[PDB]
């Protein structure tokens, strides 16, 4: 379109504003009628549910910004949505729309997925401040209600807090995304679109979990055991732990995943097999205890002490272990349950050793700015390992679904090719393209 | 006007929306032309600056709500405003307006003061959720930018955080107020307009300082020394301390003010003449130490220990004392400097005894809701001691200026008479009108 | 003995020092040779394992205080001790003793139980400061190693932190207790021995869980769901919640337990049976969710919102519910698992709603002082519901074992009768005997 | 003596035990009679007050450890005490002794100074655990009362918290030191005595101020403005800031002090002199504001934003600036007032911007362990810039008195030369001697 062309041409703020908004846009999406298609299905192949096609351009709310999405990423929630698990997102869209007003737009027979992105502002609602068409932005997933009192204590805490592209429509896996202005941050200038896009959700989430005073709040010298360490969350977890003067201990399930975490500077790596952790471990209290003890011993061996923080998200199969291995007074911080949300743990290890389990979710706008600042300095780098064109986003999603990736799989959206969007090439040169892409071309194959 | 009649008649939502917004409204305001009128003037009589007259109705921003203000209150900032101290509010209005967009409205040759209020929603911007015309609200003063990341960590912390009616125009000492939706809370139903109006600013502020995890965060058993205890802040500080299971020790300068704090159930009272505190004490390090020591001894006598938290706002005169008197590891929490902001203190007492000074300001929307909840249950009650019509708001202001009040001086705005706006009379009856007005009829003389 | 006679007669410090320490003392204790007596026994009747008789007086460590124990209390760990479950306490005693030095004394074939007490200092180790014979004290259970760096961040957090009389010997269900001076606090002067003795462990634990910045750290206005609310822990929880301007909502399993919590001024009460809780709800995730929702709904109806803090200790059966019922950003604070330590919960409710589970154990010396200060002002009162003489402490223990109690079962030790040890009768009279004993005579 | 010989020879624990404790030992000390010796003297030259000679070996308390002090360091309190400023330390010794019991020993007509050290345990009181003669230790200054409840919440917060060798006698600027066992941590093995010795007081203090949850509690990304940055405190502050992934901005008064901070990898430096700071700036409110603004801008230029934490200790001259420059919601953490304790600041800057001033002092045993762990891993290195023998400790003290130093001036005590005490040479070599001594030979 004239708008996409203007965006892609690096046209001026005024020219971008002057290019009309298309009536439809290309979006990776789910269809409400398919929400039952995986009933009984063992391998709920996201490529079967994901559609790519034109969806209606919605009306922009006054506090919203239309972003020409240059790139986005696959997040696990993209996978979960495409799997209609644990609940089809359409149920969330309907709950969202039940607020009425502007919220109603979310309830659509399609759901445009994508929960972070980088791109270019093309329109702002009349209540949007500062942002101008042409502005290079990243969008983080915290779609929150700033009228809620809770939001002003913690952006993540409001009852209306939602994840963009998951509990909201108009996500980032599309040529355009509709975001609340409080989802917007300036794109790190030295990064490409795809590099910038891969971070907000996972890095912000890891940031809240580990760095922010809203999570485990690591300090230098903390040993952080990081489960599923080579993945999206883990790839950032590692960096925050290292950057904060912590000692990460990566738990990975393969040599390739080990390679990935080492590329991120995590030299202390535990392979799940050297502990014979298998999925049925969670049903076996004694084995959990025995393996937790062994795991603790290993962490002690590698890092010098039991972990201060255990970075959880792998869920039920590891959670028992996590509770056990954390040092007395330690914190298990969890933001997920990939292996199952029904967690079982021995409470004696929690109360008797005064441990904490901190439930964490996404990151508020402040945490996301903090995260962004760490990218802006090059302290933290994108965990991008692969890039797919939007045309192949279902496959990108599948890759994540099948755990064939390390780090983050980026999806070019409107960006016609890789390597665009660097507006501070000197800084990029100073940090180094390689330093910025530790995971380039690595897989979990 | 038809709109004010509709509001006063308790009209339906539709009737209120159908009633046109007046082009102008009655407002207590200052005039930009008067900013220097107190140059080299000792007693800057607020009544010489305060104007009451029609001001233009501004256009409502999309995130704003037009409130038909039923009652408001004099706050000290109203006094500071009318004195053009320490800096004329017009400078703030201009700084505010420099943001552009909707902010430019704030820059006017008039400044409508008033930093809290209760009233009725009459219009909402297209970006406002949930509120509707007819809704009974209180407005608290935290006029914040919800797009700023900092806001999502703490609503008070954004660089665009302003105090309604002080760094913003369209304050509550008028028949209408323009507020951001995130300034709105449901008015405690059992309260009259004037009762509801007196609390948000002072109570929220005291709440942040003492109750909130963002201030000194009292716990039951804490002894809290409360300076200027019979005033707006102290009158709530006392209640939060008591309600928190803390032990308030009121410092007052007079028997009338002691009576005021006793009526709030603060039975540990220190008259500052009993200490021989005079305004020049601050210039005299030795006398501050001696007196601080006497003060500490007195708190020990009355409350059993040195205060855990010193509730400051009286400023330079008391601050050195506040630092000395606080227990080891204690917190001086301060939100003001009525006696002068150039604080001097002996840092030995601060670092050697590992004390903290917590600067606090207003309250974020979360804290304000928490505050409101305590009013809602009747745990905390309005500190209203006097009510003036808007016609006499200048005098009301002068009263506070001349420290002739205890608690809070309410100002009826649109409310034509006292006692209106109780929409939960049963609750009111249960709590008791007298419990709700401990300070009724009390003065500082 | 002349020492016990000196203590009971309120003799001077000099006189107490001149009265020799007896070589043995009367103690409720277990014998290591009984550790196996309940193998294959379903009802591990504590009256069968608990012995009362003379045990050797140990040599006082330099940082220790010999307390003539006027009164103690039954604690849940006392029961578990007497059941030798899940591990005979002797395992903990030997583990303690493996530290060597003074710790070796704890490794004995007898274990004097008792994890709190009130009494009179009779001897101090040469490294004890300030405490003197004749001093009226309470003992709290935090037997900690003050050389450990962790102890100086949080007394509860050292690896050598132990529960007095559970992982240490010379507990307070005896006429004498051997404590570290960092277990000692001045006895609230207006309380009788038994009243003062019932509180340290449970009140301190509840304090840490709810009031302290080491626990959930309630604020006024917080709604606190209190599981097992009529018990030792619950009876103090209710009171700290109330005292701190919180809104307690007690969960109790019966009418009698409801009566107990209301006696403590907890007017919001949910009955567990009301809601169908059995030991297999935990195993039914859909039931936990549906029952949690109902519980949440019931709290919203009662308190106006979902609980800000859930005070857990009941364990597996309620824990899944706890995680569900807590508000967004809410805290489940847990110090035990009465119904089973294998907790199952739906982590979606934890992470998606940014809730926290805070594990808490005991209370450090600071928290215990803060707890004690709340007893000293009368802001919080003892939860004493019953008093047994030491002779009948096995019965008292069986009562707790069989959940026949509410609040705290006190045990007179050296105190020859109830009602002694009040040294501030004026404050006692001011507060009110009944005020101080809201649970007097109540049972489950 | 046979003891010192046994220690320098690395004798077995049993050998160290068999060697008698001398009745006296070599100590850098003050004499009570001299307390008045600088009445009307403007330059209170510490070389005139500091004595080096034999002092009586005190009797060890049960919780105490006698350390063969190998190396110590000059601290500013050493200087202050040698000046008898602001109060002669003897006053604190008498206050300390007023506790009675073991505290009485501290009231002597001599005061042995030295507030940190590295050395070899040679005797332990009967209540001391774990430590054994021969053990290589560092001593940190937190001489605290572990019976005080406060200590169990924070070792620094007890009423009886004292600075070893300042408010206690038997400090470390001597061949032996008497320390409570809760002052002891294992000496980082890869360090020499003097390297190990220079850190505990300054690094632990900086740690508490910056890293600990008891201070400003920096996180990565934080910009930390560090006043007096080349000094003892600053030298560690810079390192904790960098190590925590923070961004330090040093303020130094000179090109040399700048060289020092850059040696510690502080890239961003603001010269104080350029800003115009004089001891009457604080007295000029307008100047403080304009100067604070230029400072803020300087920080913004260098680091990208106003500082998140202002690391204070320079006191009254800088403090008003500190309050001004700190970001909105930022923290000024202060542990001293070198330029004067009468601080003046514009409170509008504090409350209106919701800033905090956190008073900090020393570091509890936990923070000191944590600090020690960062030395153990090599994450933080000693700030030793100079070494004096104990013979020359007065001069070392004078060097610090006259701000001629950068980092930490170490004093060898029983160590007969530099370079001794490395018991993990492999780690030493991996880290690097130069790495471990960034300030070697530097001055101000
Ligand atoms: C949600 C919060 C609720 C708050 C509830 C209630 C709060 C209270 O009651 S607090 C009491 C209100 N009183 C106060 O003193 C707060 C007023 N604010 C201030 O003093 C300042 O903004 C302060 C100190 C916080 C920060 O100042 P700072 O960031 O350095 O600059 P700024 O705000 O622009 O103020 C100084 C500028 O004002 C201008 N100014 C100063 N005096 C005057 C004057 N007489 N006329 C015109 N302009 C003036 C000048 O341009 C000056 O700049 P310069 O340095 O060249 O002289
Ligand atoms: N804000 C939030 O609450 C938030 C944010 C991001 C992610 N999450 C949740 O956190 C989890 C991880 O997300 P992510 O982006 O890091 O995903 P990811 O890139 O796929 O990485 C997950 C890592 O965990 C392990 N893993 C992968 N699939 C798993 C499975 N099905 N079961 C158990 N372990 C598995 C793998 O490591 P090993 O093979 O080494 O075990 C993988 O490297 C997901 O469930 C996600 O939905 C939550
Ligand atoms: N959010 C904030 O930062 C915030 C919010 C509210 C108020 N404040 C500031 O807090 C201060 C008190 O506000 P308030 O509403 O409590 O005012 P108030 O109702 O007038 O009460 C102030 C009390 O302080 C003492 N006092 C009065 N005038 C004083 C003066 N000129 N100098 C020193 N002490 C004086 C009086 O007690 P004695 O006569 O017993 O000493 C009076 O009771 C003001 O400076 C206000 O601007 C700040
Ligand atoms: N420092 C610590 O970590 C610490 C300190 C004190 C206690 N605790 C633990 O906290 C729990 C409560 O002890 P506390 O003295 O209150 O004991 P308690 O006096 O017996 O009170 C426990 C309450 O919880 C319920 N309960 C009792 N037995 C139960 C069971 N087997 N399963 C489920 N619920 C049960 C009962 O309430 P209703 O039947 O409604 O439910 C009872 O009133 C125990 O696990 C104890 O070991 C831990
Ligand atoms: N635990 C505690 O409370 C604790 C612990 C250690 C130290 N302290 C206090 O912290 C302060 C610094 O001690 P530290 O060993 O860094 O001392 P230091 O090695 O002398 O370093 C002090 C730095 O502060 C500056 N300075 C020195 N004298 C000054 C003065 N009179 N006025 C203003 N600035 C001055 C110098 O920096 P230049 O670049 O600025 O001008 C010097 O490099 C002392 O007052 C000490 O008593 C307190």
């Amino acid at each position: 379109s004239s708008l996409s062309r203007a965006v892609l041409d690096g046209a001026s703020a005024a020219e971008i504003e002057a290019a009309p908004v298309p009536d439809t846009y290309l979006a990776l999406h789910l269809r409400a009628e398919d929400a039952d298609m995986f009933k009984g299905v063992a391998d709920k192949d996201v490529r079967k549910s994901l559609r790519l096609g034109e969806v209606p351009m919605p009306e922009l709310a006054p506090d919203e910004v239309l972003v020409a999405v240059m790139a986005s990423s696959i997040n696990y929630n993209t996978v979960w949505s495409a799997m209609f698990e644990p609940i089809p997102t359409f149920h969330f869209l309907k709950q969202n729309a039940r607020q009425g007003g502007w919220a109603t737009r979310h309830d659509q027979p399609y759901h445009v997925l994508g929960s972070d992105c980088s791109g270019v502002v093309v329109r702002t609602g009349i209540g949007v401040r500062r942002w101008k068409p042409g502005d290079h932005v990243i969008v983080h997933p915290a779609h929150v209600d700033e009228q809620e009192p809770a939001t002003h204590g913690d952006g993540m805490l409001g009852t209306e807090q939602r994840a963009w592209g998951f509990e909201t429509n108009f996500g980032g896996l599309a040529e355009y995304g509709v975001v609340r202005a409080s989802q917007l941050l300036p794109k790190p200038a030295h990064l490409t679109w795809e590099e910038a896009a891969v971070s907000p959700l996972c890095a912000g989430t890891a940031y809240r979990m580990l760095v922010s005073d809203r999570g485990a709040q690591m300090k230098q010298g903390d040993i952080v055991l990081i489960w599923g360490a080579s993945g999206g969350l883990g790839s950032y977890a590692i960096q925050f732990v290292k950057n904060g003067g912590g000692i990460p201990v990566a738990v990975v399930s393969s040599a390739q995943k080990e390679a990935a975490v080492r590329a991120l500077g995590c030299d202390l790596v535990i392979n799940r097999a050297e502990l014979g952790i298998t999925d049925d471990i969670a049903d076996d209290p004694r084995r959990v205890v025995e393996t937790g003890r062994k795991l603790a011993k290993l962490v002690v061996e590698k890092a010098g002490r039991e972990p201060d923080i255990v970075f959880e998200h792998t869920g039920r199969v590891t959670f028992g272990l996590s509770v056990i291995v954390a040092r007395r007074g330690g914190t298990v911080v969890t933001c997920g349950s990939s292996s199952g949300y029904l967690h079982t743990f021995d409470n004696r290890y929690l109360w008797m050793k005064l441990k904490k389990i901190v439930g964490s979710h996404g990151a508020n706008h402040e945490e996301q700015q903090a995260t962004n600042r760490l990218f802006e300095s090059g302290a933290v780098v994108p965990a991008m390992s692969a890039v797919y064109p939007l045309a192949e986003a279902a496959e990108a999603c599948r890759v994540v679904q099948t755990s064939r990736q390390v780090g983050k799989v980026a999806v070019l959206c409107m960006a016609p090719e890789q390597g665009l969007g660097v507006t501070d090439p000197d800084l990029r040169a100073r940090l180094g393209e390689d330093r910025l892409n530790p995971l380039r071309g690595l897989t979990a194959t």
